[PDB]
């Protein structure tokens, strides 16, 4: 009865926006690489204007007819206004989009909250607008530290994001990547980066994908 | 590692199904998926009622061999023989669905009470413990490492079947730590919700009441991603479908 | 390990009274009749003289208010010091900001977003290294949340989880200084369609009704007393057990 | 910018207030078997506060001992019951003597067992089903069938406590069949917690010990060989000091709840 076998996951005629690569060991840059071979459309996002010469090289590597890159600092609200409004009229609506996320002072405190956590809400609300049929976020992590309270901020934010545009049939979903010193060291080595990438791209794609339809307001740990 | 996607399916793979006990099954959405995914697989089964509807719900799938067994977990004999037996016939294998048919619950309940010793040790014994000793026999077919699923799914006063679900949950954290060394993976799926007159409208269209959904085709769509190399660094996880 | 358990020779700063509902109000009752020494801060003048008309209720032989905004750094670090010169050393801060001051910028907004931070949780933070220098023998921080209930975007909802992150990691930072820090999840109190869900909470709710301030007011007075010694970094749920019925 | 005015006084209170005072209850207190006992230090600070006193006890050894405590305590009545809880009948009779020559009480202290078994020494996988599931019988169903007959004694309401302390029984290489017991025991709390609210009764749980988790690795070891000087001796008082809280009116509106008490 079945002559063919089925593919898993398949994003041809899908559109996705991937922010925050940087550089070829950027955990990102897998991302792109596995959502290119799985033949869907990227956006490419970057925070400074003077390091777009890397993305296009970058983009090289991949199979990509046009290349779309943005220059958007999510810190700033009008870059990421704009930069998706031209997303929306260069590409039309897209399916998805994935977000790379990058005592102690008031202000280190909240630019922590800023950086870390408020930039999925704004990123979520300006590409809610491309997403009218539905779609699907991920936001990825790779004397006392603000940076946890950071990151418990944001694994909040993506439980409220995804009540709230659940609605919208949109699913937002976080992902977790990394003598415990041992596995620091490990860390460290090219090829573990390497399995990082791959892994956190296999599991992305699952995310961004129908594969993980019913699945919204989860933080998936990528480990090893 | 190199992804080579496109050719992203189950092909070459091989995966013990338990759970099935008839086209509603949540399992049998597992099985529907896998095989259209390439997967070869073997079905458990306790009942002679579950093994006839398995061999009328395979005509549905595209197994050449058909491969089912009788186990019942409450019983450590059978479970080390099936398995032995499934390598005897199979050889090696990718992973193991776990699953206790809903049938299974309800009528091994209405016999005890839900605040009776024998109830509470019962739920444990079927719903979690099954799991350890499925784990420990599945893992001698497993020698290159695999991939282990375990699905998580009326209360009067007292919820005894919650504390067999928190037990098993844990169950799967707990072997997720004993296994890694050996490459297998161990996780598990549940039912997610957190992890006015238009309500009555939507009900009118449906000319039917809205309750509980688990849909089983996106149960199926997750396990297949727990149990192929997709999710090969997720281990001792939780994924909550709804 | 002695007979009298109570709050006899202990001082304690109270923040987050507004008015005579508010949850700090209950927990300064309570506080005041287990013989405790207080200490009252406030922002608004408003709340200034409200804390005098609310201090005729108590047996405080004196009035001590200290005027800190806890947005202002300035503030908190000069008021905790007058505090320190006038009244020593001390024995436990109890955190919180009053409900009424959630006055209802824009739910996805970045400034509503950061503003929610700021008060909710880092105000916390602050307040903790400042009177952290009250508390050269150890001492007990409590820091409350309330659900006080929403469009569409629970952007108060964040704020809580940071807060409680925060509740830990000083937890963490302050134990060796023997300061431990706790924090109470009030349910929703009392205090017509908005809040027909005190009717919700309730029926679902294992003990089937609401708490109210002075309930808060009990918790808290374990978590500053010594009874709670061994302490740290806990979250506790006073709701009628709803938070178990997840 | 502050204040500092005097408020008069004659309108005052005279005396001073107590916190936790337990003059008129009545409390079970299971799991004492030597003054070492977890469970002897939540009496201490129970008796220190006015509470009447029952106690149950397993082992005859146990017996002995108790009557040894008691004469540090200051408890008028002593009232000792043999009660087995891996028995129904000895669960089901003792807390109906309890009922019978007390009447009602006010709550439960129950120190949860963990048994040492064979499947400790192996790993988790190679866990057997008997020892699993007696595991189960022993450190969760505890608290099932205590609830379901210390209840009849609480018809106004009154409130529960369940203690696990992870100290050196933990340190087996199969520690996580353990871990699945405590899980399964922190379930059964929340379970408790909802069954009961409605009768007014509050379930809760004490966590406490030289281990700080189980959650998911002998670590353990070293928390066990690390232990603190007089580990047990803090724990004693201070988990006494918790159970007070929990077993008084002062945490009313909490129940469902796992304090940890770890003084790190």
């Amino acid at each position: 009865n079945l002559y063919f076998q089925g593919a898993m996951v398949n994003l041809e005629n899908k559109t996705y926006v991937i922010m925050g690569i940087a550089n070829k060991r950027s955990i990102a840059f897998g991302v792109a690489k596995v959502l290119d071979q799985l033949g869907a459309k990227l956006v490419f996002t970057y925070r400074k204007e003077r390091s777009r010469k890397e993305l296009e090289k970058l983009l090289e590597q991949l199979n990509q007819p046009e290349a779309h890159l943005y220059q958007i600092d999510v810190q700033s609200d009008e870059e990421v206004i704009n930069g998706f409004e031209q997303i929306g009229k260069d590409v039309g609506n897209i399916d998805g989009v994935y977000h790379s996320i990058a005592e102690t002072s008031r202000e280190g405190f909240l630019l922590a909250q800023d950086i870390s956590s408020y930039s999925l809400t704004i990123v979520a609300h300006e590409a809610k607008k491309l997403m009218p049929e539905g779609g699907s976020i991920v936001a990825t992590t790779y004397n006392y530290n603000v940076m946890g309270v950071a990151k418990a901020s944001l694994e909040a934010n993506v439980k409220y994001l995804a009540l709230d545009l659940g609605p919208d049939n949109i699913r937002v979903n976080a992902i977790s990547a990394g003598n415990t010193i041992l596995k620091e060291i490990e860390e460290r080595a090219p090829l573990k980066r390497n399995v990082d990438q791959v892994e956190v791209g296999k599991t992305a794609a699952y995310l961004l994908s129908d594969l993980s339809s019913g699945v919204t307001g989860e933080n998936i740990h990528v480990d090893s």
